């Protein structure tokens, strides 16, 4: 029944994924642990951020998300426990996930615990929250922590414990707002009728760009599918084609697609060809767009 | 009890596949899902079906193959869901899994669905099938389906409806044998005396290297354990050895073995040692073999 | 309920341990299958080693480890099967693991499965075996095992009919202590005032290095926390420390840590930055270590 | 006096070039030997072709251009010498080098020294010639040649013989036109209003690109100095730029620069940084420009 | 008899450099061109300073360096002309070069021209000037320079006419001092006792460490040759040694020396073996050193 | 008139071998001083001995190779200086070098200047010597030489003064035979009727493979041109082809070719196209042959 979807800056190239996991079905034996990644560049919250913030709607509800970097482990902090408002519908559309209309997911339905670190900075801003708790109490977490292991003692044990049904208000105190670490996030600037972003990763294994520019951002310059676009790279690269749903609307394979990806972005690909992997593209390169 | 093998070119660097993931928990609450792998080349059908056509007799009956590359994602295209007939044996000798004499598997008891892009052509031919339906119901994929993640959209969730029990004639109209895309297998061909084929993979992490030349290949030359081969690769490189069960039987660490491989296909390798990485030996390298 | 964690030399770039999986629940359909890793170095059975060694504490009582690098597969060579004594505590200090005073496991609850090369050379070492037997038993294994895929054939199958409550002293004879395969652990030698020993592993993904100089080799020479060290590695980098429990303990970004790892081995890092990766720091060269 | 312009594929890692060197000093002891480059791509007729053919006007006249790739060497070819007509104004403009109004050079006052393999294909295209005949004569080249070192055989050696003012006329007999061989340059097309070309070169060690675009097709296409380019490379990557003289008319450091290099062609460069470098970009690739 | 030493960022890959040596022989006949080297980092001119800032000392009396990387190339920026002061003693210990006690040199015997960019900056700190000219005369310079050839038309071809004994004042009118573009040079810090510099060069092809702290700097704070030190590269690496004249002094094959390159600086290798290559150290890492 | 031919471990990213060369051109106002290379592995004796044993027939008589790597700078050691005896035939054959007959070059004309390390091991094995003297006087030796910089101070200098005309025998005193460090030459083993060596050098630019098996090697077994040979490297890889005079004996392009190289060695290579590169294959290798 219940399930932990676990995101950690871990690998999979030692047995560290594995010793969360013995734990987690020691403590909530019925439990089935999910591996969201454990790829993410280690204490870049930021990139983390981003492989945590889209999942809630596609889980069922009661589901924990166990997310961590911890690059404090073994000081004085300890990991928050918040209860999100809003599931959040999503992708290039705003919809709900699934097949028909897709699953509506009730608003209080989702855990995320994570060191208090701003991991959960934009799991925040989208979904809101209902309530947070410091992770403090001795029926959840170690009395003696593992110093340079606080992912597994401090996120992967106290997610089991509330997949198993211990009450979240018990974790330990609640947190006001201001208590809870936020990463500030570079806002997408008007420059002229141009909207300025960065390249905010890059879509692996497909080599696809994508942008910190939203859906939303689109329509405030009233930029819709069908609208010829020039988008830059890098301040040198003035890449043009319309705004199109996908990757095939570019026609000949190797063609430039300008697109919406899945997570509602302004993003730039060659169909059925890689663009970021032959020109060594970049995440954190500039990123401008006009019609 | 119900299982979902998945097999996609997703990667495991973000969120992708535990979206997928969530959906498949979410429409079948009792599932197992199974990782076959998400590390394919994109959009390379050929490769993806190495990855999925040997699969069924070591899984139990009922077992769901959700498996795709979807480099037409977004497009009128449709996904194929197929009843296979043989689950086949295999292996250099042709045998059912497991322990004892194995474990035979009934026919008709294995679903696969993937895009209809030629991913399932060698599925097809080395199993057989019973039925075949275009997967167009809105009971079991998205009304307004996300344009770049068909992967999702159109296999992974009615894949989890399948395993569910949704009947599998109900997920759309029946597929005639013409309407399923196959891709070109390049034959074997006999050259004299020799067998002219190509490596068709690496065998990672070893290195060991794998040529599309099948046992019933050598059968036909009647090549049968113990003949000394010539195995020449990439028109230059040649190599001599006699054909043996396994690696160990060569002898000294690093020396040449040529083998069946565990999918039935003629390998060649170093006793515990790699021989594709050091001399970066790669896939699409003719391969010849004469005795 | 029953537990497999799997721990193999397969890779995730194809679908292997899918195979390996798929007969796990044909055997045992109520199993768990956890990976532990599937990375490590073909054949050498000293990293493998480290991937399973620290495993058993964390997993509930009855836990099966399928533990496998296999070069002498398709020969005679048959597994062993061994019941662990001792659970063993661990980490930096010695402890249980999990919540609260952690989770004390009783003596004799976990079975190793694995080939009879070495591989379980530490685990026997550190938490003593109860009893051990050779593999042989056609009701556990194939009767005509794949020559190259003995992983599967006499770790894996079996391993399910184990977790399936298939009776251990069943599996086949019982072994002598002296016929269980074990490679040489090299020691930790005293020079002088310091310890020299060599970097047993770079920690991935962070760059961190791991020696073999244990706690208890630290305890002999009186060194304990706070202690100023220098640490040489490769016998040309010095670097210098005081030993502290954590990373941040170095104060900014960047500074030199020699800590205690989660192990329980002396490590050096840097604080929330790559040590190995820009220096090209690599596993087997020599550190050393005095007061 | 005499001067030897040598050019070669022989490379600077071992005494190749040296041993060329003591020959020319033996047979020609006043000579100075200028080495021009022997950092080709070995074989690469049109390649070595681009480092020789700007050469003579640089030159004092009488000079002996000795320039060889020879992957025919050991075979019954003989090399050609031809005394070339125009010494021919080159540069972004056309005009003679030097100071002042630059240093006129009569006709008829250089010698090339080469395979008869095509390497002087556009040396005769761009200068015309007076006389060619075939390197026969044993005054000029050993009887008993070296096998695989037909560069120093047959082009250092006679091309020393020719410094020290042996008759041309006399090195064997004349060669007809048809004769001699030459490679087929491929044509810069019209497409429309653009120009199609391609990366003739990646100009080392700046990163610049070079194209095959000359300036009398830019002339023909009305394209002179301030018009507005759209420069595509690869069929992908855009840049947009006026047609400026050099590098720091682009205003800011890294801002992209499209002017004429020093050898008359359209080339395309960021100011004071690398273009090629970062996004690997190659010669081959192709290169459209428009107004 | 004239000798122009020449230096420049035009690498070795093209004709480049032969089209400057080919104007230099028509201009001078009986030059002499000695390449000083073509392999600086385009546009560095800390870098190119360093390769011809010790140069005069070796040469004959009346040489011309002609020096040059010239980013500003085709701009109204002349060239500078200087004819140096002293020709300064240099090496570990402050000498002439030569045989027996040395060649000494006269002052005012050397002439430098090089764009005026401050690649000369540290040839004129060292060996003070006595004149300085700006390069505009059409005698000297063409009067249509090549845009993007800056080094050959501003440098190249008037070194050429110095060295045939155009006076140096006829070249263009005397720069005021604060006219010559100096860069600016990083000062040797103390820091209590320590001295701070940086890594100023790898010193290849053997991958020694060149600091910028000098013989002077040592002196200051009294350290002699047997001082033993400790030197921290990249703040994290505490090495240790005596202040020795060579490598050999370090003893065994692979030990750490501490010692003054022929420069003048002090620097750290390994005794026959490379410090710099394996850990990958750089230019730019910060130098500690303290007795 | 006076030649000075100079091979160092030096390299040319630098001015190292330019003030060299300053100091030899100061010495000997009238020397040509030719580059040899100096792109040798610093302190690998045996590659520094194959840059320099094939040279003397090549040169005019009275030519000086002055011959440096010098990892034992700074100590106490002494230069070498060997008048040779034996100019010495060579190339696949064994012959005088230049045109017609080639120039035959009389005993005692050449004159070797090297540490006494070992580097002219081969220099005297196959040219002998007539007198050797240890360089030891401040006439042609700095009385305070540079302690890093021994090839300058005590190889380039005194060559210089030895090219002037300095006597041979007053630059120290005689050196008897076995004062001269040799290193030991591997040597080729017959083995059945198969001949071992060794890969001696990868064959740059073109990738082509160098082994230590000598033509006369070769005579000793029968084999001559035409016999078919079985050349296996690196125990692995082996390769079939006649023995051949030159690389288009081997027919179409990318054809393996078996050849003696033009310094008489057995050597393997591809017809116009790269061996070594595209398999890594590396100097130190087996090398196996077998007719
Ligand atoms: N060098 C470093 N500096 C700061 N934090 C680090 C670190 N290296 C790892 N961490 C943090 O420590 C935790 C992992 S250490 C635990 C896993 C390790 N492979 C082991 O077996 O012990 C993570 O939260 C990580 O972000
Ligand atoms: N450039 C491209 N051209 C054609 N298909 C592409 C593509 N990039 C990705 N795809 C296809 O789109 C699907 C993945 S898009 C979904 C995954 C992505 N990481 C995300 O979060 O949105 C796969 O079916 C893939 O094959
Ligand atoms: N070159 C080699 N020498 C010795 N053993 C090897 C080997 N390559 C693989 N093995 C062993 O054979 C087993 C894996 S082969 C099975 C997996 C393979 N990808 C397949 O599908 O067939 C492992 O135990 C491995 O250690
Ligand atoms: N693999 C190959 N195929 C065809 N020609 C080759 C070749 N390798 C070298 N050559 C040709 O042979 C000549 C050089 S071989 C002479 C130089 C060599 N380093 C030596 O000392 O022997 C060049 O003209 C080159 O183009
Ligand atoms: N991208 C760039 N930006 C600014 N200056 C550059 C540049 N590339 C080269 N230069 C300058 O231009 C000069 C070389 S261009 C001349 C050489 C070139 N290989 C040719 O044949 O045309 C040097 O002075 C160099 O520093
Ligand atoms: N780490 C090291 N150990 C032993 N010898 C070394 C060495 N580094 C350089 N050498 C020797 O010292 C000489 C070069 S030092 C002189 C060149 C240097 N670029 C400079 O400008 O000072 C060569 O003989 C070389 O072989
Ligand atoms: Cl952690
Ligand atoms: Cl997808
Ligand atoms: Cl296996
Ligand atoms: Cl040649
Ligand atoms: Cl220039
Ligand atoms: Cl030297």
């Amino acid at each position: 029944r219940p399930i932990i979807a676990f995101m950690s800056d871990l690998g999979t190239t030692d047995d560290s994924v594995a010793q969360c996991k013995g734990l987690m079905y020691s403590i909530c034996p019925d439990v089935t642990v999910v591996d969201v990644c454990h790829s993410m560049t280690p204490w870049d919250v930021e990139e983390g951020a981003r492989y945590i913030v889209d999942l809630p709607r596609f889980f069922p509800e009661g589901t924990v998300f166990a997310t961590t970097t911890y690059p404090a482990t073994g000081t004085t902090t300890r990991s928050v426990a918040v209860r999100i408002k809003q599931a959040a519908k999503g992708g290039a559309r705003g919809q709900w996930a699934g097949s028909g209309a897709g699953f509506e997911r009730a608003e209080g339905s989702y855990i995320y615990i994570a060191p208090n670190n701003g991991l959960l900075t934009t799991v925040l801003e989208e979904h809101g929250y209902l309530e947070a708790y410091e992770v403090t109490s001795p029926k959840v977490i170690p009395e003696q922590p593992e110093p340079t292991f606080y992912g597994r003692e401090m996120v992967a044990i106290p997610s089991a414990h509330l997949a198993a049904g211990f009450p979240l208000s018990e974790v330990g105190r609640p947190l006001e707002d201001h208590e809870i670490v936020r990463f500030n996030r570079p806002a997408v600037e008007q420059d002229g009728e141009a909207l300025v972003g960065v390249v905010s990763a890059i879509d692996h294994p497909f080599g696809n760009v994508w942008t910190n520019i939203h859906r939303t951002d689109l329509e405030k310059a009233g930029i819709g599918y069908g609208a010829r676009l020039r988008l830059t790279l890098d301040g040198v690269l003035p890449f043009e084609a319309p705004l199109t749903p996908t990757f095939a609307d570019a026609g000949e394979i190797g063609n430039i697609a300008i697109y919406l990806n899945s997570r509602g972005y302004l993003s730039i690909a060659r169909n059925a060809a890689s663009l970021a992997y032959p020109y060594h593209l970049k995440e954190g390169m500039s990123a401008r767009v006009e019609a």
